[PDB]
């Protein structure tokens, strides 16, 4: 199936995901100088103070940390988008090197790594409704640099040792995404999609401007998971990040 090598990586998901080829593909460039301030985009809204975390698990392209959206606990909006959308996971996507690992560039510069936010229509229902529709998906990027440990990650961090593998899953209770975000809330958007298969153009991108820093330690332990299911030939989960796609006819509006 799909994946991150060199036989079934991001240049053959055409194949069996033609939408991959589509009008409104994520990740892209942020060019700066182009992107347009939007004075009548209203300030973000993260309330996250309810947030229930619930588990983690490594699905083989990534660890998520899952969310109880069955009640509006931890939800975004305002920005540019219009109702509630529930966090139902967050993600990352990294390197293999400290020099690549984000999906999002600005001005072609890659970070470290870069964390998605995931975030659902509550008008639609169920987050597989959400899918169908142009306005479903909200999600939050957040950009990693090497620096400075995250306090805020450590619980993260320590649990990868326990789901280490491919299908694997442990319980996550009481982790408060607050600890992940930047001081400030200033961001890009743009209509996009999914950045993995299916790649579902769903997706109103919020991307901040404003990296938040992690050590060197942190990100090293990410680099330790596998792609592969337990008693399976070992393969590092690194670089699972889908190249820059084509802006096309699409505008990159910031709030600042
Ligand atoms: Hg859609
Ligand atoms: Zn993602």
């Amino acid at each position: 199936h799909w994946g991150y090598g060199k036989h079934n990586g991001p240049e053959h998901w055409h194949k069996d995901f033609p939408i991959a080829k589509g009008e409104r593909q994520s990740p892209v460039d942020i060019d700066t100088h182009t992107a347009k301030y939007d004075p009548s985009l209203k300030p973000l809204s993260v309330s996250y103070d309810q947030a229930t975390s619930l588990r983690i698990l490594n699905n083989g392209h990534a660890f998520n940390v899952e969310f109880d959206d069955s009640q509006d606990k931890a939800v975004l909006k305002g920005g540019p988008l219009d109702g509630t959308y529930r966090l139902i996971q967050f993600h990352f996507h990294w390197g293999s090197l400290d020099g690549q690992g984000s999906e999002h560039t600005v001005d072609k510069k890659k970070y470290a790594a870069e964390l998605h936010l995931v975030h659902w229509n509550t008008k639609y229902g169920d987050f597989g409704k959400a899918v169908q529709q142009p306005d479903g998906l909200a999600v939050l990027g957040i950009f990693l640099k090497v620096g400075s440990a995250k306090p805020g990650l450590q619980k993260v961090v320590d649990v990868l040792d326990s789901i280490k593998t491919k299908g694997k899953s442990a319980d996550f209770t009481n982790f408060d995404p607050r600890g992940l975000l930047p001081e400030s809330l200033d961001y890009w958007t743009y209509p996009g999609s999914l950045t993995t298969p299916p790649l579902l153009e769903c997706v109103t991108w919020i991307v901040l401007k404003e990296p938040i820093s992690v050590s060197s330690e942190q990100v090293l332990k990410f680099r330790k998971l596998n792609f592969n299911g337990e008693g399976e030939p070992e393969e590092l989960m690194v670089d699972n990040w889908r190249p820059a796609q084509p802006l096309k006819n699409r505008q990159i509006k910031a709030s600042f």
